[PDB]
């Protein structure tokens, strides 16, 4: 079972336009939260732009597919920008997708603050295309230690099978962000840690399915896809993305890498 991975440098809408309906199982989405100067030629706000790829994202997702959207809740009101709430409010009015979960990524370290509570969180909005979305909870359960696992086993009030499988990790994930010394770092300023992406890939996609990321950034999605046995399509508008993607590979089982949007199909084949 060899997996295929395609990558390229191009705009997110050009990527989405080349993918057929219901062909992707999971989309990893960590988008820019501000439009470009030139975007003022056709839009008057952030959602005017974002709604285009949000609609395409839903179109390419299969009936059992999902999209995980990273974002914060600190939008300051600047024209042309927004946050995760801007997207959620838009989705509530115009999309039939279901918000399966609003996950809180609670990281340990951060900047200090004297005039407010120091920020230690980022959100992940998990939208499912339909009520029949795929979910592999057991693949992400957190096991109990032998001592606790034995303590619950003796409690006949509890189902032993549930004890054996582990606990639901909940919708609050306490995971560290990458540090300036991390081995995963490739140079991208907002690089996401593999651990967070791994949990999303394991729980929201099945082995051999396609994971898509059109704001690929560091290319961490491809590295995780490969390690987890999924196929992937990763694109980014920045030329430097190719360099990052190649670096992710060095960090790395049968898989094939293919460059070029003309080859997206290689990663869509089941
Ligand atoms: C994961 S950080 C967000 C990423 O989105 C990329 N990006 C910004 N605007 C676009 C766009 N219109 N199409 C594709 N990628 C984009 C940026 O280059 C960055 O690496």
């Amino acid at each position: 079972g060899t997996t295929r991975h395609v990558y390229d440098v191009c705009d997110c809408l050009d990527t989405l336009a080349k993918l057929p309906d219901d062909s992707v199982q999971l989309i990893i989405c960590d988008p820019p939260y501000n439009i470009m100067l030139a975007d003022w030629d056709d839009h008057m706000d952030y959602i005017g732009w974002a709604k285009r790829w949000l609609a395409e994202a839903e179109r390419v997702l299969s009936p059992t597919g999902s999209i995980a959207i990273f974002g914060g809740l600190q939008y300051q009101g600047e024209a042309g920008s927004g946050d995760l709430i801007s997207i959620i409010s838009h989705m509530r009015q115009n999309s039939k997708m279901l918000l399966a979960n609003l996950i809180i990524w609670n990281y340990p370290n951060g900047m200090s603050a004297q005039r407010f509570f120091a920020n230690r969180h980022e959100e992940i909005a998990w939208f499912a295309k339909t009520k029949k979305y795929f979910f592999d909870l057991d693949a992400v359960r957190e096991p109990y230690d032998e001592e606790t696992k034995a303590a619950y086993m003796k409690d006949k009030r509890l189902n032993p099978e549930s004890v054996e499988k582990g606990r639901n990790p909940t919708n609050v994930w306490r995971m560290s962000r990458l540090n300036g010394n991390s081995l995963e770092r490739v140079g991208h300023p907002t690089q996401k840690p593999a651990a967070v992406i791994e949990r999303l890939v394991r729980a929201l996609s099945h082995p051999g399915s396609t994971v898509l990321d059109f704001f690929a950034g560091s290319g961490v999605t491809a590295r995780v896809a490969i390690q987890e046995g999924r196929n992937s399509i990763c694109t980014d508008a920045a030329p430097v993305f190719k360099e990052y993607y190649q670096k992710q590979l060095t960090f790395l089982r049968s898989y094939e890498i293919v460059e070029g949007a003309a080859n997206f199909g290689a990663a869509l084949q089941r």
